[PDB]
């Protein structure tokens, strides 16, 4: 049934920092290397520009991978980076210059790739964790989310718009993947402010892609990058929903509504326990002193647990002003959720803190 399990806090991980490492990363991923687990932590916020690898067992920094802006190993515009599958070969996204790059553990460039649409158009290049969007590698190609190719989408355009593209890491060839946006977007605005986002994860055990549109009750699953199945993944605390696109002409109001309204966020596969976690944001109303552009520190959330057959087996609600759930990862011991919320009474900008949540019978 839907109430067999719950998530329960067990231990904490705490990494002491200094001025060389900022506590926030938008591209942090757990990985295994040499028999141990680590956190790949892209450290490109503010004036910083490198990658830090954290040692989970020893709760400390393991190494620092330099990133240079110029020179023979110059990476002008890193935003997003991933262990591929470990720190010896890392892929980095450079959206602003239409480039994907591979680097080694010393930050040296292996190869630069131009990444544009087949017809030579700019297309957003990203992967990261701020919403779970890890990319994935199949048959030596990297697969990435793709955004819409024209600002004024009609109903008919969604099922003709690709959700993913891949780039061959030998040849650089980009291919559109025949997985299309679902026909669940009704508004026809001249310019869309948001509302069609999704999170995804890739289950290498079953060669299985799972996508969760922020505005939709159901998860989309495919095992052959073509044929789609849908599974209910609705929070018991939220009214059933379908996406609501924002209208750019509404101005800041469109952004505020998306920020504050209930919606889903990460979908995350747990490779150790063979379960999925879907995060859900509870309803909120943005207060005057709060920024329209970021999730409020007080927004409540839940995590839905689904088993390997995509059956909901439990859901646990979390308070606001405590967690920074946009820094979450699955480790050997469980689901780790950061406590680096500015309104947490224990917040310390020089300590990266996570709580480990284990699955217990309810
Ligand atoms: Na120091
Ligand atoms: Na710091
Ligand atoms: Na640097």
């Amino acid at each position: 049934k839907q109430n067999e399990v719950e998530l329960v806090a067990e231990k904490q991980l705490a990494f002491p920092l200094d001025e060389q490492t900022y506590y926030l990363s938008k591209s942090m991923f757990q990985f295994e290397e040499n028999g141990k687990e680590y956190l790949h932590f892209e450290n490109t916020q503010k004036s910083l520009y490198d990658i830090v690898i954290f040692d989970i067992e020893n709760q400390q920094i393991a190494k620092r991978i330099p990133l240079h802006k110029t020179g023979p190993n110059g990476l002008p515009a890193v935003f997003g980076s991933r262990p591929s599958p470990d720190s010896q070969y890392i892929l980095v996204a450079q959206n602003n210059i239409s480039r994907l790059s591979s680097i080694n553990s010393q930050g040296e460039i292996i190869r630069n790739y131009n990444f544009q649409t087949p017809e030579g158009r700019f297309t957003p290049l990203s992967f990261g964790s701020y919403y779970n969007a890890p990319a994935f590698i199949k048959d030596s190609c990297i697969f990435l989310r793709q955004e819409i190719l024209k600002p004024d989408m009609k109903k008919e355009d969604w099922p003709r718009t690709h959700m993913f593209a891949s780039q061959d890491l030998r040849t650089g060839e980009v291919k559109w993947i025949p997985i299309f946006y679902p026909p669940i977007f009704k508004e026809e605005y001249d310019n869309i402010a948001g509302g069609y986002g999704f999170s995804y994860d890739y289950n290498y055990k079953e060669s299985r892609l799972v996508c969760g549109f922020f505005g939709y009750d159901s998860l989309m699953v495919t095992d052959d990058l073509k044929h789609i199945r849908w599974y209910n993944a609705k929070s018991r605390y939220l009214k059933s929903m379908k996406p609501k696109l924002g209208n750019s002409m509404e101005g800041i109001n469109a952004i505020i509504k998306l920020n504050e309204n209930p919606r889903y966020w990460h979908i995350m596969y747990d490779k150790y326990r063979n379960v999925y976690y879907r995060f859900a944001e509870m309803p909120y109303k943005l207060a005057p002193n709060e920024s329209p552009y970021e999730t409020p520190k007080g927004k409540e959330f839940s995590v839905i647990v689904l088993n390997a057959d995509f059956e909901i087996i439990g859901e646990t609600k979390f308070p606001g002003k405590k967690y920074f759930y946009k820094m979450s990862f699955v480790g050997r011991e469980g689901l780790y959720i950061s406590e680096n919320n500015l309104e947490n009474p224990q917040f310390d900008e020089n300590k990266l803190v996570f709580t480990c949540f284990k699955i217990k019978n309810a």
